[PDB]
């Protein structure tokens, strides 16, 4: 009864001070929406990030979840790959299924 | 041994948590996890939001989406379906 | 840009056992992990209503760990004695990454 369609889902983990840079990249590519998980902690190649220890909550690591059509993955990584060469963080690309492609594509 | 399951991520406004968890309960979902205090961008609006995570057998997907359909046609929110594997002792 | 396959674990457990799980990941050679705090849940991750049960008052966390496929087996074997005594679960995802060297 409810048809499912393929989509991609990015999990972008980075320092909160770079939130605007990441969301601007998403908005420019035509990404329709995103969800942000705040105050994260994590282990990186050069030390620990402890969200609870930050004096400014906006400085803690964040995870931006963005469901995007496959066509947007390439242009998005063109922007994110060079950012990650200069700053901490990672992007994980997932395959997902959604019920409403029009909510995610245009 | 690895077994296939479907993992749902159901993102919606916290005000509708009770409806969503009751639906999961009524469908026979065995357990769920809730990620709170989320923010985000959606169709006409910036944001409390929550994300409910539920791993279910593939057979439960269709009936759950049917149950969520009237809600999602009237309210903000998204559902992402993932193919995952879970390990169970042999 | 080429993408390369990798696995991604989402380990859900009580925040009280954070150190056990992170020590197990470090020892197995996992390069990094992300911790999502202040989670809550209800029900069980076991085969039935009673097994590996969580209540709304339990403080949970989710540990996200991108790992090479070869580490999945040893990590699940490592978490097995823990999950017979404590509630929680490991969801294994397929993911694609640009830099597999950062993770393997
Ligand atoms: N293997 C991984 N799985 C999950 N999260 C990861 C992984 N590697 C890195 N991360 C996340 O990315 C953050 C930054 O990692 P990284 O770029 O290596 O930082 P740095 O080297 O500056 O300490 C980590 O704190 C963690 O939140
Ligand atoms: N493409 C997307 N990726 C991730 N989260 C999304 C996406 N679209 C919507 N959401 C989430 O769903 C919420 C409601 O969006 P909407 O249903 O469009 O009003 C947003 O505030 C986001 O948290």
């Amino acid at each position: 009864a409810i048809k499912l369609y393929p989509l991609k889902k990015l999990e972008i983990i980075l320092e909160g001070a770079h939130k605007e840079f990441a969301t601007d990249l998403l908005d420019r590519a035509g990404v329709k929406g995103y969800t942000i998980v705040g105050n994260l902690s994590g282990k990186g190649s050069h030390g620990m990030y402890e969200g609870h220890l930050m004096f400014n909550e906006d400085d803690a690591l964040i995870m931006i979840i963005a469901a995007v059509p496959e066509e947007l993955v390439g242009p998005l990584l063109e922007g994110f790959q060079p950012f990650f060469e200069a700053h901490s963080g990672v992007v994980f690309v997932h395959d997902i299924q959604v019920g409403r492609p029009i909510k995610f594509r245009n």
